[PDB]
């Protein structure tokens, strides 16, 4: 049966799914590890022992357990966000949507969620693989980690919590793949991973990872990358961190022992109560318990291993939005509200900027807010706010994105670099925030060729547009089509340093994405702040 | 006779003189002080003994010693600045200008030439007061006063060399108009002072010193103010260059009695032939003896003068000129000569920064560069000798005024501010040096009046505009006419900041000069200096 396949961990039993007037097969919860449950909550997954009998795969997997965003009772903007399956800290499966007939040995595309690494789901709408693998005809998969505490609480020196042990959940649902997908007729030999914002720097971390490289081809980051400086703290700060969670909790901080013992017995919600709280600056853009460099999964640190070429080679695909950082300043920065316009006054605009920088001094604060301002009209509402948005996505996506791509052009084999600035024409969001942090992900899995959900014709074409530039580049590491007519998307070069846009208008191409303001970020301000 | 004056000096001849077709009186080289020269070397300056019979004002006088500049012989765009008389100690003379018949009590504006305190004479062809004084009906003085060591050689402590004696110099011929004008038929209750450059940091320093404050009415300040970074050095470095300077003479180090005796057995040649050696860094835009902050002439030091409101308070008119750098590049910069467009490449660039920011460290020089460079377009040789040009002017004329204007307006009765911005059709200098430091100068004075030297009628339309404005503020203390039909040259004020374009297009009102920039050179820069 087309259903029915037999992988080295057991048998599995999918569901045909209908999609466009069509239909294909879909492998829902198969599971990749143990349950990191109990006395291994903290710990590096297991995998998972082989069963009996037949897995029905047939429905979508619990997610893990997150904060869950209760901002905006109701409203979809965020709530298509919110985990939609009952969460459980058993939840390491997997998902794979297969074309119908099963393929032989198709391109494999692995989807990596984002959410700061302190939240995400695999099974939300805006994910749903089926369109792109039934468009594309390629093997889509989409896996899961634990985020939280759950994933990345990290008391280094212990291996009851080292940490990153939601990049090792990543990393085995990556070696299921490479040992099991040719059975679903994926090749493994040629598979794509990709991701958005911690996904992003995720893919970026396996990237780079010695432990994670042979397990993939090639590799998509979509506003997101390794280096970003909300993705990973040092193994100082993540003790830090873990130990004032267990302060906050009542525990015995003796030794590593006690306090993870403490941990261990805690119902998943009570860490979760208390996660925001042991952040060390009042700031936003930044999160709990995310990756940490620990000399282990990362050998050294992030910015020596991109100088000395120390990291997989081969092609990359990546990308950031226009408005990165509107999402952050609505939840986090006073005076910018869902239902106004969020003019910003200059009292709230350096509120801003010291929540955007929170690692900065008064020197360098000033640095920001003069790089920012305009002073033939500081007191432009709008400029202040449009202000606030370019500082939040230009420091904490784009130009550590383009710090990574810059050094990684001069060893890789092939880079491909956009600049997604289409505001979609059914955004429920307010128009101040733009072309927002997440937004393409329903481009790029082809949500606007469905009709009920009132997109374009404009935007219908511009989302075929992104998954067959997408599925060609899985497919062969460059997203144009040889020999076609249509407008080609330039190489990124170390010299000529071109991207395109993406947008529903004729492709224009561009070079040297934000240079001033990423040359302010990347060298000077980094400067600035070691002399001070 | 109308040649004849009588003063409380003694009796004065002068000469009647063709201006555009008429004839005005001349009074030129009469004396105010005591010929400094011998054993007064370095001396505040005394008055002059009044004398018997009748002063020949017939003629020039002599200007003072000075560095001359032979970087360019025969070519008169440098020449036109160097002395056109001998060179003597003996050269503390002013110049009267007289309408004719002689005026019973008219306005009085009084010149101070520029030249970095190293150079200057009050007798160069672009100061000739007759076309002013005829044109204006104004009584036009230019003082003279001693420059390079011999005016502002500075051992604090000593009263042989006490620095600021040029200041003095000034000074006593200010006293000498003010007992002495209304025999010239000038109201010594409204004198205007002006100046250019180091003559415009003269004016602003006379506003300053309370020593000054009385002997004048109001003043106008071109490209220079008192606060600039090259106008003026502290105690300890104006000690330091004096003693440098007898280092290089081979002077008796032991005291300062031993060291000013050594300099006054030199002759004056042996002292300019080393001047340049004691700056203490690799420059452009710096002078060895400037005034001195010496708790005498100037109580506290600029800042918290300006801060306080420690000034004369009255009337300004004041501006800058477009490209006020170009000229210390043509003569200081690596990559500029006047016979090329002086494209300046990347590294050539980089020296520009340090020379003109010889005080920053590394991390000030990186402020400056990421602040001056279009990292869209880096090799830009003609943007690179363009923002070498903004650097050298913004930081050493613009931004100083516009910080001098602001704190001035708090306290001030009225402020005109002006940008100008014509390049004259007859200019000898190349093109990219475009509208140079000193080069409004001959519009002030009217030059564009006499048809022989070749400018085109719209220049002879601005020139008497400009003739006007300045007559008029320093007869009423606003350049415009009452219930005038031309366009209005509107107030400088805290709120608004408005100031004029002065060039041959019709009239336009600004706001807020260069203050993106000046915000960096008045606020960020010296913050980040002396936080490093
Ligand atoms: O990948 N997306 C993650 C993402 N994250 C945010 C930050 C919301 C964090 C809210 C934290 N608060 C802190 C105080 O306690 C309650 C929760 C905003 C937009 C985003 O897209
Ligand atoms: O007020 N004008 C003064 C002014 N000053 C300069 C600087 C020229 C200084 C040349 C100094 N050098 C230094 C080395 O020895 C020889 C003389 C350039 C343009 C100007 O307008
Ligand atoms: C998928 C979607 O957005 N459907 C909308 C629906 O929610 C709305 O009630 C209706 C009225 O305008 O328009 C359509
Ligand atoms: C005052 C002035 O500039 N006069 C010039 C003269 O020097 C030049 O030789 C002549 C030829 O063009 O034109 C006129
Ligand atoms: C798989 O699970 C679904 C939902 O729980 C159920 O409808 C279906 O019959 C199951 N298939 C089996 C048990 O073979
Ligand atoms: C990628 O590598 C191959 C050799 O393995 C080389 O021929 C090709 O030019 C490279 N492409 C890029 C874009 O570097
Ligand atoms: C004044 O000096 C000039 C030039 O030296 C001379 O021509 C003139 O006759 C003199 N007048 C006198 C001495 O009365
Ligand atoms: C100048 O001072 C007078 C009073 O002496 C005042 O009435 C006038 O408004 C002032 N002008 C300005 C421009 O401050």
């Amino acid at each position: 049966s087309e259903l029915l396949v037999n992988t080295k961990s057991g048998k599995v039993m999918g569901t045909r799914v209908p999609v466009l007037s069509s239909h294909i097969s879909a492998f829902l919860g198969i599971p990749f590890a143990e349950p990191p449950v109990g006395n291994m909550r903290f710990r590096r997954p297991e995998p998972k022992k082989p069963w009996s009998g037949v897995w029905n795969a047939s429905t979508y997997p619990n997610n893990c357990q997150q904060y869950v965003d209760e901002q905006f009772p109701g409203f979809s903007g965020s709530e298509m966000w919110n985990p939609n399956r009952e969460m459980s800290e058993d939840c390491l499966y997997l998902n794979i949507w297969v074309p119908s007939p099963r393929p032989k040995s198709t391109t494999v595309m692995v989807w990596i969620y984002g959410g700061g690494f302190y939240s995400g789901s695999s099974t939300l709408d805006v994910y749903n693989g089926k369109y792109l693998a039934y468009t594309e005809e390629v093997v889509l998969v989409s896996l899961s980690y634990r985020v939280g505490a759950f994933g990345f609480l990290a008391l280094h020196g212990s291996q009851e919590a080292p940490g990153n042990v939601g990049l090792l959940d990543q990393r085995m649902a990556l070696q299921w793949v490479h040992d099991n997908i040719q059975f679903f007729g994926g090749d493994p030999k040629t598979v794509t991973i990709f991701g958005e914002s911690a996904g992003g720097a995720s893919v970026g971390m396996h990237i780079l990872s010695p432990g994670s490289r042979d397990l993939f081809r090639r590799a998509i980051l979509q506003s997101g990358s390794p280096n970003c400086p909300w993705a990973s703290v040092s193994v100082a700060e993540g003790r830090r961190r873990a130990v004032e969670l267990g302060r906050n909790l009542n525990c015995n901080l003796n030794s590593d022992e006690e306090l993870i013992h403490c941990l261990r017995e805690k119902k998943p919600q009570e860490l979760i109560d208390v996660e925001w709280n042991v952040l060390p600056f009042d700031s936003i853009f930044r999160f709990s318990f995310v990756p940490v460099i620990d000399g282990e999964f990362f050998p050294t640190s992030l910015e020596s291993m991109l100088n000395s070429g120390n990291f997989k080679k081969t092609q990359i695909l990546l990308g950031v939005n226009k408005d990165e950082g509107s999402f952050f300043l609505l939840y986090g920065a006073p005076g910018f509200s869902k239902d106004s316009e969020s003019k910003i006054s200059r009292e709230d605009f350096m509120s801003g900027v010291k929540l955007s920088v929170p690692h900065a001094n008064d020197l360098g604060l000033d640095a920001v807010t003069l790089q920012y301002t305009d002073w033939m009209d500081d007191n432009n509402g709008i400029k202040n706010r449009d202000g606030l948005d370019d500082i939040v996505g230009d420091h904490n996506v784009i130009c550590p994105l383009m710090h990574f791509v810059n050094k990684y052009t001069k060893f890789g084999n092939g880079t491909y670099l956009y600049f997604f600035n289409h505001r979609a024409s059914n955004l429920v969001w307010p128009e101040w925030m733009g072309v927002i942090h997440g937004y393409e992900i329903e481009f790029v899995f082809g949500l606007p060729l469905v009709k009920e959900l009132n997109y374009t014709a404009e935007e219908e074409a511009l989302s075929r547009r992104i998954m067959h530039y997408w599925a060609t580049f899985a497919k062969t590491g460059n997203p144009n089509e040889p020999h076609s007519q249509e407008s080609k998307w330039p190489l990124f070069t170390t010299k000529e340093q071109k991207f395109i846009d993406l947008n529903t208008e004729p492709m224009k191409v561009h070079q040297r994405l934000r240079v001033q303001m990423c040359v302010f970020w990347n060298q000077f301000l980094p400067k600035l702040l070691n002399a001070t």
